[PDB]
């Protein structure tokens, strides 16, 4: 197995991977056999890692994690477009906070309701660098660690919401904290 600890991205066992962090040497991802990899964090800063895909689209994924933030940290389907430049989450769990943004709607998909969120983030890190962009989301109502995610779905429910993609960059099953610590091992297969 790998231990990453700089930001990068790649290709491990037939499968896309990425880290990112802003806080080096306070968070690792291990990448293991197949679509499975571990993160391990502690009193961190922002990160985000996981493996999938560097071309993203309308995949029904199913995943396998075990998830054991101590605070603030989400189980997500994460990934990236351009032109227009968005960031969209499907979260599965969460720690000590449950994310919202502003209310677009609901949809229901592999046996649970989704709330709808759209978040705008300012100068903050994406694709192309420091910029300005959307994040659309939808957020499990109750915690899950294992399933299905029917991708399609959750796109099509955004777009009757008025929240549009662009061209797809990378999409990965990703563990993402904020000023938490935790650890988690997550499995995914398209």
């Amino acid at each position: 197995d790998t231990t990453i600890t700089q930001n990068q991205t790649g290709y491990d066992n037939g499968y896309f991977y990425s880290f990112w962090t802003d806080a080096p040497g306070t968070v690792s991802m291990t990448l293991h056999s197949g679509g499975s990899y571990s993160t391990s964090w502690r009193n961190t800063g922002h990160f985000k890692a996981g493996k999938g895909w560097s071309t993203g689209g309308r995949r029904t994924v199913t995943y396998n994690a075990s998830f054991n933030p101590s605070g603030d940290a989400y189980l997500t389907l994460y990934g990236w477009t351009r032109n227009p430049l968005v960031s969209y989450l499907i979260v599965e769990s969460w720690g000590t906070y449950r994310p919202t943004g502003t209310y677009k709607g609901t949809v229901t998909t592999d046996g649970g309701t989704y709330d709808i969120y759209e978040t705008w983030r300012y100068n903050a890190p994406s694709i192309e660098g420091t910029r300005t962009f959307q994040i659309f989301w939808s957020v499990r109502q109750q915690k899950r660690t294992s399933g299905t995610i029917t991708i399609g779905n959750h796109f099509d429910a955004w777009a009757r919401a008025g929240m549009n993609l662009g061209s797809h960059d990378y999409q990965i099953m990703a563990t993402k904290g904020w000023q938490s610590s935790g650890s988690s091992t997550v499995s995914i297969s398209e």
